[PDB]
């Protein structure tokens, strides 16, 4: 066919029942997922193609960077939280990755001021049991498909998009063929 497994995608042994229709998983230490975000809008891509009535989430992991690394993931757990995922992922990809500015749990938060989040808001999401929870929803759903890499898109719990299996010679051609994958297993 057209799309197989294990060439755009593959399946999962052990299916995940009541999995976020469309989840995806990175972390601010991962290279390839600041291309995904900055130079590739993958995220955004996708949405532009998927039927409507469809939700997208994205999750944080803890697996790279120690003890920043499960920092941030507390970080993007205020950031959803408080609804503030386009005005803060950005800069923490540039603070990690570009400038190197980024080291500790209070570079985090200056992030958050800078971007205009207030100083009381910011400390009370942090230490909210509503950001606890939320730390445990990304922490679960990485779990229950034993994710050792990112970035990574799951599909409805049981299909993996497989980014290796498409050409990389053209940006733009590479987004639209992940994209469409992706519509493709969503009416699968």
């Amino acid at each position: 066919a057209q799309y197989e497994d294990g060439k755009q995608y593959t399946t999962l042994e052990k299916p995940v029942a009541g999995a976020p229709q469309v989840l995806e998983f990175f972390s601010f230490f991962c290279p390839h997922c600041y291309q995904f975000e900055e130079v590739l809008h993958i995220s955004d891509n996708v949405k532009k193609k998927l039927p409507e009535g469809v939700k997208m989430t994205k999750y944080h992991v803890n697996f790279m960077g120690g003890d920043l690394g499960k920092d941030l993931t507390q970080a993007w757990a205020v950031a959803m939280a408080l609804g503030v995922e386009d005005k803060v992922t950005v800069p923490l990809f540039e603070g990690v990755q570009k400038t190197q500015t980024i080291r500790s749990a209070s570079d985090i938060r200056d992030v958050f001021i800078n971007a205009g989040i207030k100083g009381e808001e910011y400390d009370a999401a942090w230490n909210s049991f509503v950001v606890k929870s939320l730390v445990a929803q990304q922490e679960k759903a990485a779990a229950d498909v034993q994710l050792r890499g990112v970035p990574a898109m799951f599909v409805n719990g049981k299909y993996q998009l497989n980014p290796q299996g498409m050409d990389t010679s053209n940006m733009d051609v590479f987004v639209q063929q992940y994209a469409d994958t992706v519509k493709y297993l969503s009416e699968k």
